[PDB]
């Protein structure tokens, strides 16, 4: 009735592009095939509140839910909590970015608690999540890494000479 799934994956993309790309929810449909539209309801500075709209079901009914994605710059943490949720009694998706020697390690800490009409013991979800995470996170991993390879971002050359100014 509560599963802590912590799927971490290493990316060779600079923090800047990692942060800005994941904050740009409007380009999510270009990385995530799971959704159809990402609508920005409002941006409360740190809180980017969006509506995740999917493709219609077998009856032609479109599915969508509101979720709050909080950008916590201090700990390099993103907190995406779902406002609307059914089978998942609790769900807070914490994306922590860990600046490591290999690159930016992206940690998907999914704190979810299933119980309301949950046919799974949470562990069932975690197992599938671990597997699918490798699929989706690697997809995004290369996707954004290719973007960081396409656009050089900031390298050790822009500040090759420091400004010699403490003011």
């Amino acid at each position: 009735m509560a599963g802590h799934t912590d799927n971490e994956i290493t990316i060779a993309a600079p923090m800047e592009l990692v942060w800005t790309m994941t904050n740009d929810i409007e380009k999510w449909p270009g990385l995530f095939s799971e959704y159809a539209s990402v609508e920005v309801l409002g941006r409360d500075d740190d809180k980017v509140t969006f509506r995740l709209t999917m493709h219609p079901d077998a009856d032609g009914k479109v599915w969508s839910w509101v979720s709050e994605r909080v950008a916590d710059p201090v700990t390099r943490t993103v907190r995406a909590q779902r406002v609307e949720t059914g089978p998942f009694q609790y769900m807070n998706i914490v994306w922590e970015y860990a600046e490591t020697a290999e690159g930016t390690v992206m940690r998907w800490t999914q704190d979810f608690a299933m119980k309301p009409d949950a046919p799974v013991d949470d562990a069932w979800m975690t197992d599938n999540i671990n597997r699918n995470s490798r699929t989706q996170m690697a997809l995004i991993r290369d996707r954004i890494e290719q973007a960081a390879g396409e656009r050089r971002t900031a390298s050790v050359l822009a500040d090759l000479e420091h400004h010699h100014h403490h003011h």
